[PDB]
């Protein structure tokens, strides 16, 4: 950067010069009226370059060298290093006229030299490098670079700034700074509600962090201290990325000249760099799992034993947790959804938590908290990673359900839509999940892992296949066989594999919701590149309401806890056919073969009856993608 | 695209095969109960694979052959042509017991292929090339694709929708479509306020167009045709991109199959196309002018006189308008910018205005109508195109004027600096104009093309220049040389270089105008790549106000009109040496040399003295850039 300094017509000149920008210098204006030729003198830090139409030359400390004067010749100065007490820095210019060779005037130029920069982590690996070439920009992709900024999830302490960025005002000079100039850290009022930095106003006194830039403070005046000085500051992020907040945002320093009482103070110098802030992302059903969150009745013993077996088998914890006033039975489903959040060498899990009316579990966490049933985080699924016609996403897509467009149909709030979207490392896609009374994707839709290999199933609810199963059973003379044993309060019903297929009515339901189902079928294929070997169909079965809309007839064993081979099923309550359940007996032979090993688990026994609701919930943590976001090429919007 | 359709047990099924996808079909939940194996027939025109595992084997038209009944093995079928009257489109799947080889039950499938197609001109050539594979998305640069929409400036007529983009839907098929179906364009909510589309809903009536998309209309249904069909839509842009507005646009049909009374009718095809709505770009000083707008007072004939003579040397046509009861006295200039708009084979001129209190020139023209002095678009200038670093701004960038960001001055409303920011193309800077009383940056610069070259220089108001000048006047004798000659107004004043020259308090003022000068030399030469082989320096002289903010002493030169190489100055009423302005005289020697043609236009003897102020106002229209705005690569955002 070549910066504008005058030499003043019958005055000497006093600047401030930062490294890594030059001086040109018209000599001209200074010149007294009929003066003919100039010289120049300098300094031995100072480097001084006589320039004439473009063409330079390096001028000697002191030569005797003339010049004609012209507007057209001027100087360029440069210096490599910082001042010190030891300096004296100038270059001074003499002037003659025709008549002798005796200088007819002078005109100086002092300089102090410093280093100034704001540094950040841009190139992503955990520490803060000297002066960044890219710093101020922010790029995606394995190349790419800037830095990196978490949300805070959660007189201050340092130990409470452990989370937060990093970024430091590296400077070199003199004792002080010449009369008339301060530096001064700034961000602008929209980046106001975006970020916080935080830094030690007065080390003398103490280790104190105090909140500097943000919230109605846009500027702070920072203390200059000489020879090689850093200042440590730590920034956090406010929000996450919305719809009208890309997750950029800068912070600037200035050093800034006084000029006169009442008079703007002048920007000689500004350094900025920019911050991306983290996206939140949801970790999908192939991933490690860390702990499993369960939520249900007390007393509901035998869901409590049978996954607590479950998890036995694996290496995970379990955490129980029991039902609350402000909260769904399906709440830890429901309420609660896991994500996790990362900057180079950080990162944690945090949680989405949406309380139906308005506790947690672990300081580990961190917690964003904020309508129809498709707010629901049971309507929000996340795919494996995927390549889909060429288009990689390595994080996989977030599943939102849905109704048809012109539909008139209920609709997830658009203010948790454009969250998603905001995000943009999962990508998300719409599915259909309005034909379901409750409206969630998790009723009819589920990943899992293949045992043994880098790849993975969808599995989906299918009444085609349970119509199939029934009526195969029917012709092996099992027609009589009855669904819902041990539930005494549907005993009274006598469902048979006889009294489903003869009801007429809800063999229609029941191709109308196959329907539906392949509706989704086609655009999970579609967006996930996905074909006909990629995909299980589970059987199931609905009732429908007035409003046409389906719940499940049994529990719907596709929304299952997923821990890497072993997989937690709901009980399906189907026909016993010598003496096994012909439901658990099909699922089993279809999933056994791949290595996935079944586990039913009964939810439904302890309220005696099952009406198409569910009364307890899951969620699993799980560890966080290798993949490290900013490494993906997000689409440009 | 593959989709799904199942054969149903116990009776047959009848879809709309769209061109373009592809079925899969499971032949197996059809098949009665204890059925082992099943064969096929199709008609002549349909392809029929079974696929068994993944594999894929074609099957004839009628052959004997079985295969095992299993979920796992299942039909491909695909259609090369839409049906017609002629045709009998269908698949029959036989199902075979372990007892013998007839038949004991079938289930058919029989289609009806049709062509949908919703296309527009994303080639960018201006005709509407069939079913572009790119035209749902949009892309920048030479290779870039999708379609260009541009915004209406101005029962309907086919004339008045010449200036709108075509989408055509095309369709074949057979006479008419299936029972239970039918063809729907569509927009989203969000998208109703950025765009309309007209269409001629009852042609056997006569060629009325009539608006079917836009605010409060969402979806229209369109009449399907038989054979071979086109129907043929005009699309609209309501308005440029801003803030919250990209600028892209999508509009969807679908193929809509009817279910029952009181349910939704469900998507079977969609088919999708993007619009970019066409920047907003203003024509920078290089620009070949077509036509001069001046305003002025009837009776400022010197002016008149002098403009007229200017222009009659060009080819360029002269526009005269008066002053107005609602507009400022330089209005052409402060309430009117010239810019463009450009689609395919079209575009036109496009004016901002923005009232003071709230005519215009020509129907050729389209318009956008909309405080502090820095909201004038004297404070709008454009740079020619440039390359910075590397990066190219082949349109040139916006320079807009404004104060320092912790001045707690004034700044252009955002709503104007967003909309410029929004238009992408033109990569806006802001400079510092806010020490000027007025504020406008065409106050302090302009650029002008190098007569014979495709270069360009900077032009920049100095006020070093003029001290220089005049102390080397008042050295060779003339320090008793008048200003402002001619001006009764200013005659008592007795203004001379002496005078200016001894005015202590002057050359201070004068000094820090410079510094403000320089400032923005240096951003102009940062963000614009110029060295000091780019820029000439135009005596200036300046007065400072309560504020401590600049009038101009005597006429700013810098703001000039510029046709080609003849160019109009602001005559400046210097001191006379030898009966010749001085400055009139140092301006010659700077421009004539490089083949620049200068005269000197006087807008402010009518007026008998100058206090700053300027009286008239000019603004050339110009021919648009070569460059197509669509073959930039802007840097995403
Ligand atoms: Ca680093
Ligand atoms: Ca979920
Ligand atoms: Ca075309
Ligand atoms: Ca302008």
């Amino acid at each position: 950067r070549e910066r504008t300094v005058r030499l003043q017509y019958g005055s000497r000149v006093e600047a401030v010069y930062v490294l890594g920008t030059y001086l040109w210098t018209d000599v001209y204006s200074a010149a007294p009226a009929g003066a003919q030729t100039f010289s120049l003198k300098h300094s031995e830090h100072v480097w001084v370059e006589v320039v004439r139409d473009g063409e330079a030359e390096e001028v000697a400390t002191n030569g005797k060298q003339r010049w004609l004067l012209s507007p057209s010749t001027t100087l360029r100065v440069t210096m490599s290093q910082a001042s010190t007490e030891a300096s004296s820095d100038k270059v001074t210019v003499n002037y003659y006229d025709e008549e002798g060779s005796i200088p007819i005037d002078q005109a100086g130029l002092f300089l102090t030299a410093i280093e100034i920069s704001l540094d950040v982590d841009a190139d992503r690996d955990g520490v803060v490098e000297k002066n960044n070439p890219k710093k101020a920009s922010w790029t995606w992709g394995p190349e790419g670079q800037g830095a990196i900024l978490l949300v805070n999830c959660d007189v201050y302490s340092k130990e409470d700034l452990k989370d937060m960025s990093q970024m430091i005002l590296r400077t070199k000079g003199p004792d002080r700074l010449p009369a008339g100039y301060e530096i001064v850290l700034y961000i602008s009022m929209s980046d106001s509600d975006k970020v916080g930095v935080f830094y030690v106003e007065n080390p003398f006194f103490g280790q104190r962090y105090i909140h500097i830039l943000g919230r109605r403070k846009l500027y702070h005046v920072v203390k200059y201290t000489g020879g090689s000085a850093e200042l440590l500051f730590f920034v956090e992020g406010l929000c996450f990325p919305d719809e009208g907040f890309s997750g950029l945002v800068s912070i600037h320093v200035s050093l800034l000249e006084y000029m006169a009482q009442d008079i703007p103070l002048t920007p000689i110098f500004t350094d900025t760099v920019i911050f991306r802030i983290a996206p939140w992302i949801m970790t999908p059903n192939i991933l490690p799992p860390v702990s499993v969150f369960v939520c249900c009745m007390k007393d509901n013993y035998l869901f409590l034993k049978e996954v607590k077996n479950l998890v036995e088998k694996t290496n995970c914890e379990l955490k129980v947790c029991f039902q609350y006033l402000n909260r769904g039975d399906r709440w830890i489903a429901d309420e609660i959804e896991f994500g996790y959040i990362e900057a180079p060498h950080k990162g944690f899990p945090v949680v989405l938590d949406s309380p139906r009316d308005g506790e947690l579990l672990g300081p580990d966490f961190g917690y964003v908290t904020r309508v129809t049933s498709l707010d629901s985080f049971g309507n929000l699924e996340v795919s494996p990673p995927v390549t889909v016609n060429g288009k990689t996403y390595p994080l996989g897509r977030i599943l939102i359900g849905s109704s048809f467009p012109l539909s008139g149909g209920r609709r997830m709030t658009k203010v948790v839509r454009d969250f998603l979207k905001a995000q943009q490392v999962q990508a998300p896609v719409e599915l259909y999940s309005d034909w379901l009374t409750v409206g969630h994707v998790d009723e009819f839709m589920s990943f899992v892992p293949i045992p043994g290999t880098k790849k993975f199933l969808l599995l989906m609810a299918s009444t085609s296949a349970c119509y199939k199963l029934f009526r195969e059973k029917q012709k092996d003379g099992h027609g009589e066989a009855i669904m819902f044993k041990g539930l005494g309060g549907m005993s009274s019903k006598r469902i048979t594999i006889n009294k489903i297929l003869s009801n007429e009515s809800l063999v229609q339901e029941n191709l109308y919701f196959q329907r539906c189902l392949d509706w989704n079928r086609d655009i999970l294929k579609k967006e996930l590149g996905l074909t006909e070997q990629d995909i299980i169909d589970l059987p199931a079965l609905f009732k429908m309401d007035e409003d046409h809309r389906a719940r499940a007839f049994f529990p719907n064993m596709v929304n299952m806890i997923v821990l890497d081979k072993d997989l937690g099923i709901p009980k399906p309550f189907g026909p016993q056919v010598e003496e096994e359940c012909c439901l658990e007996m099909h699922v089993r032979g279809l999933l056994e073969p791949l290595g996935l090993e079944c586990t039913f688990i009964d939810d439904i026994s302890a309220y005696h009856k099952f009406l198409g609701e569910v009364h307890c919930g899951t969620n699993v943590r799980r560890k966080p993608f290798t993949f490290k976001w900013w490494h993906m090429v997000p689409s440009r919007r």
